């Protein structure tokens, strides 16, 4: 798009290449996403245009704002509000001291408000990860790449129902991913760092126990469930996320329920006692 000047490659994500750009008209600095070029053959599917157009209306302070959608030269460009840092870089920068618990809590609470909004509109993220969570100097955290999955790789934050081949998975998949991110902020280590789908599944089973019909009715009927799966016993949360307090552990336990129907919703998670003393601290950001 001739109305923009590329400043730097922000990165090469899942939906193409992302650039920091300046809008030659308004002077605004934005994030520009080129949705497929070497893979894109035709002139963008009609149903993809309509789903992206619906996303431009999904406006919330905890969602990276989609400013514009440019369908020109039969290619697709998404213009997003720009944020200077992501949670992965912030966690890497904070690994020696750890993110202070009040900021972890503020980030978790805001992302749960973001998810509550999306979920009320029947919109799922489906691929939540530290790299997709954008932060600013004012203490805000925002969901980026929201709803792009139905419009058109790291397995660490994948819900078990996805790994077991459930085709019609729900909003509970985002709650699972956010619980994994919560555990990671607390411990300064990924909860389930799998490098294959089976390794991902087996790491979940080693910590939370191999699921069965007792904890998850219908699990043995899942597409990729195998009766030959090894049977591991569950481990206590006190071993999984020390030194997280009991309110935090209780909330995490509910975000990591096997059964998607028992997993806490974003709305109910916001009422959890863990957020009784939530505040909005400001991070130490070196840009
Ligand atoms: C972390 C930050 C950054 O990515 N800022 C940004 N602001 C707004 C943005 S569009 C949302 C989005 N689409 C795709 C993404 C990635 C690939 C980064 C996950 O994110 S992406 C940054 C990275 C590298 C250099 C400067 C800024």
């Amino acid at each position: 798009m001739e109305n923009f000047q590329k400043v730097e490659k922000i990165g090469e994500g899942t939906y193409g290449v992302v650039y920091k750009a300046r809008n030659k008209l308004t002077g605004e600095v934005v994030a520009l996403k080129k949705i497929r070029l070497d893979t894109e053959t035709e002139g963008v599917p009609s149903t993809a245009i309509r789903e992206i157009s619906l996303l431009k209306e999904l406006n919330h302070p905890n969602i990276v704002k989609l400013l514009d959608v440019i369908h020109t030269e039969n290619k697709l460009y998404l213009v997003f509000e720009f944020l200077h840092q992501d949670l992965k870089k912030f966690m890497d920068a904070s690994a020696l001291t750890g993110i202070p618990l009040p900021l972890i809590k503020s980030y978790l609470f805001q992302l749960l408000q973001g998810l509550a909004f999306c979920h009320s509109h029947r919109v799922l993220h489906r691929d939540l990860k530290p790299q997709n969570l954008l932060i600013n100097t004012e203490g805000a955290i925002k969901l980026a790449d929201f709803g792009l999955a139905r419009a058109f790789v790291t397995l660490w934050y994948r819900a078990p129902e996805i790994l077991l081949g459930c085709k019609y998975y729900s909003t509970a998949v985002d709650i699972w991913s956010l619980g994994c991110i919560f555990a990671e902020m607390v411990t300064r280590r990924a909860l389930f760092p799998g490098d294959s789908e089976i390794d991902q599944l087996f790491r979940i089973f080693r910590t939370l126990g191999t699921p069965d019909e007792v904890v998850w009715p219908g699990v043995t009927s899942m597409p990729d469930y195998k009766p030959s799966f090894p049977k591991w016993a569950r481990q206590d949360f006190s071993k999984v996320v020390p030194p997280l307090d009991e309110d935090g552990r209780s909330l995490l336990s509910q975000m990591l329920h096997y059964d998607p129907n028992k997993r806490i919703s974003a709305k109910a998670a916001l009422a959890h006692p863990f957020f009784q003393d939530v505040t909005k601290p400001v991070p130490h950001l070196r840009l």
